């Protein structure tokens, strides 16, 4: 941050660079992660089952938690330091309201001083208005940074009240149902990437007559023998967001532990 | 902490600066912590058995308690160090009854240099009030800060022995219930984590044809076989705040240790 | 990057400076990869089986994508530390319209003088203008640098969206699709490596009477005897840009997984 | 670098000093490789098979290739510094057409001052002129630079594009051709090394009586019995260029595995 000595573009800085660069750490959020691609895969194609994305609030409030943990943390970084709105608020002090201060405002040449305070472009006659800018600029942005925390702090804390309302199940079986999802796609990930390397060295031998392994992939072609056979269908019927369901008695805790019981 | 100089905004940052940060340490308090949202569950549905959170004294007693020691001790260190209202206690410096300082306070001219003595905005010709705004500033503000770490001892004192009259049961027993707690949420978090791995590698395997396990995963699902079908009645009878009750001769000393024995 | 000050050539070094060494390394992300002379050799004899190389979309993205990673972070590199177009802005500020900074522009010395700003070639006259050249130049050259990060990653969110809605798979699917292109063509790298090795040692023995290899070598010509003998059509018949088909009810994920299933 | 300070000399040492060095490093880098004579070799006598050296497109894009690696990085290196043409330009600098500069130039004492400025041997009266030379010097310099590497890159990038076009084989069969024929000449330079020692210590035993060998050579004369016996001609038929062909339905990968095709 270094901020800019000039009206009709001394206030846009203020805005900008406290806020801009949180909302492009906000779409980065977004996409970097794994998670919102089961909302775009469920409303592509959604294979006509569920409509209106309703059962996904899980899901929308944990996509935004992930991409407001970047943003916000940088956001009050720039609030706590103080150098947010350093010559955007200074467009705005009033030039005889701007008590504590010897005015040095004239009728025409204030709001030109007036927008050249924080530039190191003030001369030294405007020292008890150094007085002056360091009151309005450091007191009132760490004062927004903490509350800025206080607004967030209070907002998680309805979203959680709220979530322990719209839940049909406990807060146990919500901890179990966390711990269910991050071993599933870890083990899917894990076996997928197995399942790839013996259906590529079954393609390599097949070119050539033999393939290049080490020694753990040795072993793991006479453990885990393949033919890849498992269509488009079968991968589409264990893709989507979430499922919470029962099957009469039992629940069902994620799109793939519907397909295993189907069997 | 950096105080302003200027009246009709400068005695608010002395109740804030001091005050707020601790309110917002405190909601992060509650919330960042565990065992709050027994509360929450034993009153979004309750299954209708105990009516006005009655017995969860020791509950509410316990959530406040790790809530206070966070900001408790950050709002004495913003206290023993003794930056907490120096700006602010000054727009209540009386003009002509400040003593043991030689006033340089006319009629108009008082109450904007009562406004502006720890910006380093006071001049040279307000030593003496050097030596007056640091004897009000850091003799007040210290002595309020080892006297709030007493009222705070005083309030422990009392609740403690308040605690130990609404009791049905010893000290040491409640020694015992406290070790038991432990003990039972943390082999419970532990297992849910291992019955959830098995319930994953079953799922993964029943698509591909195989998974992808470590060692130690290997020997966890040679000991551990799981099917999962408990269902969310057995879920929701073990969620709860606490269960102090008797079994007719015997103690029960959690929710869950209601339901086993029950079979 | 070291700016000039004369007119005529000012204005050429900002936008020069700035994107220029961005299009070299365009070029060079590309040559240097591998993965875009699969288009090249899909188009040179292609076979005689796709035209207009329309289902290499995922190809020209992906392409596109590594060669886009690399200058994109040096321009706004070129862009976040704010030199420029230093000299470049200076030959269009108006010489009258440049308020908040007391102009020394007469008629004739003016635009020679907006030549020669950030040179060290303003006198201290301008020491003014230097709270105005620091002013247009450090804030609008950090401006865009955050916005192009900002266009940057809504163009990379919007090319997502649109390639999950052109495609045949889900994402769990593309997710395995990808770790198999990346096992085959590591294990394709590494056996002709080794089918190179015991094709050369033959012709080398045949000519002297032995050869010469190393203790690992010498395990590798007894555990993988070779005769080179795939002919260039069956050369031909792996190389190409991808292959996603059916094989009436299975999945093919590779140009060489279509030719194992020939056989 | 050192640049002088005289005309009918100043000029020529631009010129010189920035392209004579990468023409000595040009001339080095065709000696001290291997490949070249290769060339040489299949022109002296030649044997009477292929004329004009037509199929050794490949040959001649490869020695060139790194015969450019080493002097275009120094060329540019003598170029992004900038201090290539600092005294040559100077000597085209126009008298009165040079602006942005105050010229102190006379008509007669105007051009042995413009062939003395970065000698420093310019007085403190050209300080404009110190700002007008390291404007043309550096900018331009800096300029050619990163453009000498665009004209690189573009150059490799048609000549890529150029040599897929007259291959007669694949991008895989390409890759596996460069493979093995790195592997032939490591397995035939180590067998010569070792066929030359076995000779050899055949020749001084049959002189003392005995030999003096290590134990690694006393293995190899062990397990490498020799008498060297391959005539001239046999050393003939396996020096060559390149060699692709077809032996009716297979691949010739280099000019000994012409040969050992023959038995």
């Amino acid at each position: 941050f270094h901020c800019p000595c000039s009206p009709a573009r001394n206030y846009l800085y203020g805005l900008a660079a406290i806020g801009v660069p949180a909302l492009v750490l906000f779409i980065i959020g977004i996409i970097l992660n794994n998670h919102t691609w089961n909302l775009v895969a469920e409303c592509q194609h959604r294979r006509t089952k569920n409509c209106s994305a309703a059962p996904t609030f899980l899901l929308l409030s944990s996509i935004l938690g992930r991409a407001a943990v970047a943003p916000v943390t940088w956001s009050v970084i720039s609030l706590l330091r103080g150098e947010a709105y350093v010559c955007a608020l200074s467009e705005f002090v009033d030039p005889s309201s701007l008590t504590a201060r010897e005015e040095h405002f004239p009728s025409a040449h204030a709001t030109e001083i007036l927008a050249r305070f924080p530039c190191k472009e003030n001369p030294d006659n405007l020292s008890d208005f150094r007085e002056e800018v360091s009151r309005r600029l450091r007191y009132e942005s760490q004062l927004f940074g903490w509350l800025l925390i206080g607004v967030v702090a209070i907002l998680v804390f309805l979203t959680k009240c709220l979530k322990h309302y719209c839940s049909p199940l406990s807060y146990r079986q919500e901890a179990y149902w966390a711990q269910y999802r991050a071993n599933e796609d870890q083990l899917f990930q894990r076996t997928a990437e197995v399942h790839s390397r013996v259906l590529a060295a079954n393609n390599v031998r097949r070119f050539f007559g033999f393939v290049a392994l080490n020694k753990d992939d040795e072993e793991l072609i006479a453990n885990f023998p393949v033919e890849g056979t498992q269509p488009r269908p079968q991968w589409n019927a264990i893709t989507g967001v979430y499922l919470y369901r029962e099957n009469q008695g039992l629940p069902l805790y994620s799109r793939l532990h519907k397909w295993a019981q189907g069997l």
